[PDB]
């Protein structure tokens, strides 16, 4: 569409120098070793990795159409592998590490990563899902559901309900899903750490949701190679590749990043993996 106001598109890049780098993923360790709630938010910056270009980025969907040029994707939805992080998100969530994750994403990567879906909110939908419009029965495809902007994809219901199935992909005026958003506030208000990754957080309310974890005393770490609309409310910013972030993370906190079966969903939560014993902080 056209008036939509698609924000600022296509800011410099920021690279902290390794040294710099290096200390704050060891600061970000401490405050994940620190909480008791951490509460994760990604945008479209997490799967750029995996041939998926983003929205606002140097080469994103957006800052392409304003220069006249097209995104380029290097892969399908469908051939889209979970990255580093992705798969870092899992162990976290698996080992106790990780509340809850609050995703802008509609790549679908977070499901077929094995994230439980009931610690996911989703909140501006999911390429691969369609929803029973009578029932609301969420069914995950293997491939992308057709159409976008809550239409219908032309399959029909078959809970033991023959309802019209419909994508779960917000249009601009659309607003969120409420169980989705509901949950994704909960969980940022009740978090004492949000860590947002790969989103430059200027879609409200998604982007404001990090920014309620610091009301009542949490901490708030942006990972983001540019700018984002909240840099100042974060005490921790870091300017990085969030796969290299993710990466040295796990590493300090003695997590294995999991490999991936390939697309799988899984609906709920199992209890905690062990997890190593915390370093001595203070
Ligand atoms: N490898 C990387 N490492 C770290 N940051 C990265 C990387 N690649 C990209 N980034 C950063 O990742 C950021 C991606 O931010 P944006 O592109 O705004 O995506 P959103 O998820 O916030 O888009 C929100 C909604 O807006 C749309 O209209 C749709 O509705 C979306 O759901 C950029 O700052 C990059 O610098
Ligand atoms: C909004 C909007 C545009 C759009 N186009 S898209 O090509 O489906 C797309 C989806 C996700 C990413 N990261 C890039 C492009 N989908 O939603
Ligand atoms: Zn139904």
């Amino acid at each position: 569409p056209f008036t939509a106001d698609k924000g600022k598109c296509g800011l410099p890049e920021i690279f902290d120098p390794p040294e710099e780098l290096e200390r704050k993923v060891w600061e970000l360790a401490r405050l994940v070793w620190q909480s008791s709630s951490v509460v994760f938010h990604t945008g479209a910056g997490i799967s750029t990795a995996s041939g998926i270009p983003d929205f606002r980025g140097p080469h994103g969907v957006w800052t392409m159409e304003e220069r006249g040029l097209a995104p380029k994707f290097d892969t399908t939805f469908e051939s889209a592998r979970p990255t580093q992080t992705h798969m870092a998100l899992v162990q976290l969530e698996r080992v106790g590490l990780l509340r809850f994750l609050v995703s802008q994403n509609v790549d679908g990567l977070h499901v077929r990563s094995g994230f439980p879906r009931d610690k996911l909110a989703e909140l501006h939908g999911n390429m691969f899902v369609e929803e029973c419009a009578k029932c609301k029965t969420q069914y995950v495809r293997d491939t992308v559901v057709g159409t976008m902007g809550l239409k219908a994809t032309g399959r029909l219901c078959t809970v033991a309900c023959r309802g019209e199935l419909r994508d779960t992909i917000l249009d601009w005026e659309d607003s969120l899903p409420d169980r989705d958003l509901a949950l994704a506030d909960e969980a940022s208000r009740n978090a004492d750490l949000s860590i947002t990754l790969g989103t430059s957080l200027q879609i409200r309310p998604s982007g404001n949701l990090p920014l309620a974890t610091k009301r009542r005393g949490g901490r708030l770490v942006i990972v983001n190679l540019q700018p984002t609309k909240h840099d100042r409310h974060a005490d921790l910013r870091i300017h990085g590749y969030v796969d290299e972030v993710m990466t040295r993370l796990m590493k300090h906190l003695g997590l294995e990043i999991p490999a991936w079966d390939g697309p799988r969903v899984l609906e709920r939560a199992l209890p905690p993996l062990p997890r190593p014993p915390t370093p001595k902080l203070e």
